[PDB]
């Protein structure tokens, strides 16, 4: 069949597409303190700025669906976006965060370059409206439970609300109880079925494990896609949420290092008609 | 094993228990209209009535997940509380509807008898918490992407909160892409992860058809359950939503005659001690 | 839909058929000991000589896909075959054991009333031949892999070969990794695409977790099938395999009452047609 | 954690190990007609010396799992064995094919180089015997419903029977019913538990699609494996079994060529200790 058209969504100047140069969306899961999101903002700004690789900063400023109530959850919006702020006035970077509810979408748009719809929520028509309406760039989580031919629908929610600035970001579909797997075909599905939208790839989230981070992402990777999300922290075990799938903060170069050769390298490829 | 002590959740007089005579939870699925709301609810009441079934009616006022904008999604709240209240000043019945947003959570509990936590939003702490602050009876959706010894950290968030009046609802588990199958096992272990809460078993969602409704919900049933959830329509091919699976209406009392005589021998069981 | 017409597959004067009362088909793992399979099929005969439920005594003369070569067999076909004699002249059992290869079938169906198609090897067409040739009575395990609607085609390949008296038994389905699900929908698929054929339930593979052999073994009897397949042991933790999941024989009667108060209701059951 | 030492495994003088250049075990589904196997082994032969990846023939004298009895099965051991010599003398190629039974195994293993255990059979423990016995190089073919974790009993079963030339091949897991998904992390699991066994990728298999074939190589190669397993036809629709999946003849260039180029990048990749 026919390589078809890959969408461009820009994040300012981050042109990110399929078929360019991948874009790294990454950070760490919350925020834990501003010390640490400085102290990780800059290990990824300089290490991405060496290598000549995109970059997005991410953390969540709330996690909103953890297990008990008076578990830690993040500093909230308000203290969040103080961050954020200084984290765009230090470094200059990028930002994604994940929206919750409605009313937080225009207030986080007005500091942050990406809104993301968490997994759970991406079917909640209402807030994909609020968000659509922000105006700002999207990452859509697909959900665990939702087949990669049916995100379509998701973009098409997007655009009759005015916003055609989506990213899908696979993180892993249910395999039986408690396991997710990866399907490798769902890239290919998912960019056939959004007419070519940027597909991006959580890997850290799809290891629900974090010495495997490595070879799922090649894998990944190697089926020519717009991007890859990850999440780091100097001492994964002491993560104040997911430590378990977190990539060591100081092994973010060579793992880029090897993305970065890898992608260059798909990204080179032509395309084989198979029929 | 011994036998454990099952918990009573009270929907007014009704005693809602996995040891009691199964309670129908059951109605349709979105109110189309104040008419079609009336003729169900009264031929849910006549043939409950007959039978000897306790009997909450269900029906939702919104539609929050659809996969277009568009497309129809109810009454909303305002109207659909006011057909609610004409359905329970006619009937005398007890009522039972879901609910999207943490501020709908005391405006619909205000009215309504029972208060349901969407299955995509089980895991939403604020959503929890804004539902166990009004003290109604709640019923929770369990997420096709979670385990059934899962279920506990539900009821304990719910129990953090202040309310232990906690319904667990089976509604199927991802079965690769795009189908689901429920694990009979699954309600055992429910039982046992939440001490005992009542678990009812939502046998039209299951089947996301509608033929197999029989086989299914005596089958669930077998296993020893607190009730069973259905939705039905007249004519179900023109549903507004789901109709695919929704009960042939006329069918509802040869069914449900079925379910009591199956439910009725079950619950005479003695416990078999088998270690 | 219309009910549909069940076959019936006679094992001497049982008729098997999933509109009869449910037929029996128990025993144990493994010919362990000529001693131990002459006290498990005494008391299943007394057991279901007492209740009144037709019975099939199971035991395996070989394990053939263990995990380790040195790893415990069974007593091979010779000596299998000479306690299988020794429990048909005492007891006048109906016996059904599993073959392995195609030269095993004849000598077994010499000696044996129902000859089982494992699992694995369901597929294999020269097994299918050799078995049919013989034409005894057909047992196929369904596959852990197989969709329950591919089961016409195990039917056809028999009915090719000349011998039309199949029986099709449930033993699970893959659910991820390591962990299986009986779909309780599958038994009316089945009944479906093999046009009736006789479907049995075997609980205890498909709780591959013994406590929980009463709950499945009701919720698939509830479905309106054949019958129950069933591996007990006086003391299942020593069971040379498969002991898990094993019967206490001791519990044979109080779990065969009820599965019988059961059956009885659920044979009782009018079809009603939900179209 | 430190990168393990991976076993090498000779096919004559072809070292197959995780960490050497990738093995290209390839060619037919079945050995339909001797000029199509010429065709097919001539190119394969052409393009392999050419791009130099090291190249081992494959087609199956015999499908013994079809579903009908009277349908095509290829043309049996004697004439297959005949094919396959006359392909050896011709073109110096090394064979595999898959042997069913314990009967088949010596008379194969003389003429052949590989003989490879089917996925159904794989836990045959008399067949694994046999097949040990040739003191043949093997290939496994690893079940649709066994967990990665499990590779290494298989391998154990083999140097029991005294035969440690073991090779394990991915050909996908059960994703609910019908479909297939294949873990990429199950490659890392199965180098472990088998201690460095050469892991080969059936990626024609796992797409029960076709189309997709470039896509899931390159996947599974981004992972760091001993091989890849191909079926092609010059037109795969009359391809006289699983055309569906088998890639068209005329792309295996063009397709091959991407293979090295990703291979020896992959295998140019230093071990990045993540802990």
């Amino acid at each position: 069949s026919n390589a078809m058209e890959h969408k461009i969504v820009h994040v300012g100047d981050i042109p990110v597409a399929n078929d360019k140069p991948f874009t790294l969306f990454a950070g760490m899961n919350v925020l834990e303190s501003r010390d640490l999101a400085m102290q990780i903002c800059e290990h990824y700004v300089k290490v991405t700025d060496k290598l000549g690789i995109p970059y997005v900063f991410k953390a969540s400023f709330d996690k909103a669906n953890r297990s008990s109530v008076h578990s830690y959850r993040g500093p909230g919006l308000e203290e969040g976006m103080k961050i954020f702020q200084e984290l765009k006035e230090t470094f200059g970077v990028k930002i994604i965060t994940d929206v919750h509810t409605e009313a937080q979408a225009q207030p986080v748009a007005d500091v942050v370059d990406v809104i993301q719809l968490p997994a759970f929520l991406a079917r909640q028509t209402d807030l994909v409206e609020a968000m659509a309406k922000t105006g700002a760039v999207i990452n859509v989580k697909k959900p665990q439970f939702m087949s990669p031919g049916q995100v379509g629908n998701i973009v098409e929610k997007f655009a009759e609300c005015g916003n055609d600035k989506v990213i899908l970001c696979e993180r892993g579909s249910c395999h039986g109880y408690d396991n997710l797997v990866v399907d490798m075909l769902g890239f290919g599905v998912m960019k056939q079925a959004s007419n070519g939208s940027p597909i991006i790839f959580d890997v850290t989230h799809s290891l629900q494990r974090r010495e495997q981070t490595v070879e799922l992402a090649k894998a990944g990777l190697a089926t020519g896609i717009a991007g890859l999300f990850i999440e780091a922290h100097p001492n994964p075990d002491k993560a104040r949420c997911d430590g378990p799938s977190a990539l060591p903060l100081d092994k973010l170069e060579p793992f880029l290092a090897q993305m970065k050769a890898l992608d260059d390298l798909i990204k080179s490829f032509a395309h084989i008609d198979i029929r």
